[PDB]
C-alpha cells in the first residue's frame, strides 16, 4: 500500500512552474508524471506539515475528476506525484492562450469541474483555493482539479467576501468553494477575469470585502443559457448561507446541459 517511491527512480525533466509550496515538473516514473517538489536542503518543520497534508488529502481521492495522485518521495527532496495532463490549465486556456472554446463545451467543463467538487465535498475535503489555474484540461477534454494546500472535516479574486475579511477563525468552508466555483463560472461564461476594469488591486480587494463590487452577471456571452446566469447569480452570492451545495450544482448543470443541444 505505502505509495513512497526509493531515491533515483524518479526522472525531473522541465520546470515548468509553482505551485502551493514548491516548484512543479514534468518527469518521467513508470510513464511521464507531474512532479511537485520542495527542494530545498533541510525542510521546514512547517513545511514538512504543508507536504504531509496534501498527501493525506490525495491518497483519500480517487475520481476522474480528480488529479490522479500517484506517489510521493521524501529522500532526496520532498516530492508529490501525480498523472501528467497534456495541454494547460484552464485558466492557460481562456486567459493567455485565449482558446475560444463553444457554449457546449463551456458547460461541460462547468459539469465536470463541478462533478469533482461534489466528489471532494462527499468526502468532506474542502479545496480552500478552487480557481481556473488549478483545473487542468487533461486531453483538452477531461477536466482534473489539483491543488491540495488545504483542510478536511494570493489569487484573490475567487475569494468570498468571508474570506476576504477574515474575521472569525473559520471563514473557509463548502460555500466559500461554491464561490470560487462561481468565479470560475465567470470565467468560462465571459471569458474574463473578473473586474477588468478596475486596474487597482487592493481597492478589488476592499470592495469585494464590504460587498460593494460583485461580478457584472451583464457580460456574460449572450448564448449563454439562462439557467446558467441564474446558477452563477446563486454561486456568487455575497451571503455565505445564501448559496447551493455542490450535489444542487451539479443537477442544475446537468439539467440545463440536457435541454442544450437546440
Ligand atoms: O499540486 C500540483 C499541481 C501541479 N500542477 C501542474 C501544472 C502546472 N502548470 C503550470 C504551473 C504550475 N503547475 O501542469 C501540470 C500538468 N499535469 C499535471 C499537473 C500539473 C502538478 C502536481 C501537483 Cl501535486
Amino acid at each position: 500500500d505505502d505509495w513512497e517511491i526509493p531515491d533515483g527512480q524518479i526522472t525531473v525533466g522541465q520546470r515548468i512552474g509553482s505551485g502551493s509550496f514548491g516548484t512543479v515538473y514534468k518527469g518521467k516514473w513508470h510513464g511521464d508524471v507531474a512532479v511537485k517538489m520542495l527542494n530545498v536542503t533541510a525542510p521546514t518543520p512547517q513545511q514538512l506539515q504543508a507536504f504531509k497534508n496534501e498527501v493525506g488529502v490525495l491518497r483519500k481521492t480517487r475520481h476522474v475528476n480528480i488529479l490522479l495522485f500517484m506517489g510521493y518521495s521524501t529522500k532526496p527532496q520532498l516530492a508529490i506525484v501525480t498523472q501528467w495532463c497534456e495541454g494547460s490549465s484552464l485558466y492557460h486556456h481562456l486567459h493567455i492562450i485565449e482558446t475560444k472554446f463553444e457554449m457546449i463545451k463551456l458547460i461541460d467543463i462547468a459539469r465536470q469541474t463541478a462533478q469533482g467538487m461534489d466528489y471532494l465535498h462527499a468526502k468532506s475535503i474542502i479545496h480552500r483555493d478552487l480557481k481556473s489555474n488549478n483545473i487542468f484540461l487533461h486531453e483538452d477534454l477531461t477536466v482534473k482539479i489539483g491543488d491540495f494546500g488545504l483542510a478536511t472535516v494570493g489569487s484573490i479574486l475567487w475569494m468570498a467576501p468571508e474570506v476576504i475579511r477574515m474575521q472569525d477563525k473559520n471563514p473557509y468552508s463548502f460555500q466559500s468553494d461554491v464561490y470560487a466555483f462561481g468565479i470560475v463560472l465567470y470565467e468560462l461564461m465571459t471569458g474574463q477575469l473578473p473586474y477588468s476594469n478596475i486596474n487597482n488591486r487592493d481597492q478589488i480587494i476592499f470592495m469585494v470585502g464590504r460587498g460593494y463590487l460583485s461580478p457584472d452577471l451583464s457580460k456574460v456571452r449572450s448564448n449563454c443559457p439562462k439557467a446558467m446566469k441564474r446558477l452563477m447569480a446563486e454561486c456568487l452570492k455575497k451571503k455565505r448561507d445564501e448559496r447551493p451545495l455542490f450535489p444542487q450544482i451539479l443537477a442544475s448543470i446537468e439539467l440545463l446541459a440536457r435541454s442544450l443541444p437546440k
